[PDB]
């Protein structure tokens, strides 16, 4: 399982060896073995989230304080969606840069994204289904939402042929990067890499 | 999120809160809280694995040795699949029973499979994927096939319209339940108990 470490590190592109057959194909999406060798730890799996989006839903930015943020594994099980992680971590070298991956169900990749970072997605086809393994459970007085499209990220999303986003309520509603950043809810880079060295 | 305990014992059908919106829809496949309530233990996820199969295709029965056998939590993103557990803990009271859930991407079921059980699937339709978190790695070493169309065990598969199954050459050449027994391969009922009271 190939694992390519991302402009923002902390954040890798996974892409596994698939096994094609008379029945048709299988892959291991997450092992054990192959995730510690990239992330030098093991990802604790408390939740599992799966949604299912139209074209051009956009969902994002998300983020959870440290401790324990919450480590997301992304894949996309059925179409596809263009993928994003920020650096939002204070400190960090490369803080307010963001890259992409693109996950669907033809090359059926995975982006892993470690504590303190933000994600988020647009869905590029209908019906894309999206699976995330994440290291804790959902916990709405910890987690945080950017603009997704804020103006100093200024990530650039592959608008759907070629039309707005769809966004949720709370995401069409939510702070600038700068609006977070001077709340002092952004993550310390600093601490996220001591917090991922005591789990190593 | 409800959880239907399965006739076999340790086994459960879970069936999501599925949240429906203008976007599409999210659920929570899998969350801590929700598992240790019916599980009364954590799930270790150490693998993650998918596949997709065309109609007709069968794959199973497998298992895996105590300890720590190999738990599988177990659905359908697309398509869907006639799931099948069997009890082949020997000293269970309902040791060579079998029990069914159906896995779809409409109701987005769940089975879960607890340690020394056996489990395998019909797809019923064509790109039909199947996605289940293991709570150990494969391990070729401590894993066993049982022939699902095994005379003892009886289960009722649904053949589709209305063909043998596809399996694999492993699968296809797949030992009895009876020789698998006569092997001292199967778990112990007594045992498997004992192995999930100590994670409780």
């Amino acid at each position: 399982m190939k694992a390519r470490e991302l402009d923002v590190p902390g954040a890798w592109e996974i892409t596994p060896t698939i096994h094609v057959d008379s029945r048709g194909l299988f892959f291991e999406w997450l092992t054990d073995h192959g995730f510690r060798a990239f992330a030098g730890h093991s990802l604790d799996v408390r939740q599992v989230n799966c949604s299912v989006s139209s074209a051009g839903v956009l969902r994002g930015l998300h983020f959870a304080q440290l401790p324990p943020s919450q480590a997301k594994y992304v894949t996309c099980v059925s179409g596809s969606v263009f993928d994003v992680v920020v650096d939002i971590r204070e400190g960090s070298p490369t803080f307010g840069r963001w890259d992409s991956v693109l996950l669907d169900d033809q090359d059926r990749r995975t982006i892993y994204v470690s504590e303190g970072l933000a994600h988020g997605f647009l869905a590029l086809q209908d019906n894309s289904t999206v699976m995330y393994l994440c290291s804790a459970e959902y916990n709405p007085q910890r987690e945080h939402t950017i603009c997704a499209t804020d103006p100093t990220l200024a990530v650039d999303w592959p608008l759907v042929d070629g039309a707005a986003p769809s966004l949720s309520d709370r995401d069409a509603a939510a702070p600038s990067f700068e609006d977070v950043r001077a709340s002092g809810l952004l993550p310390r880079w600093e601490q996220t890499q001591r917090f991922i060295g005591e789990m190593r």
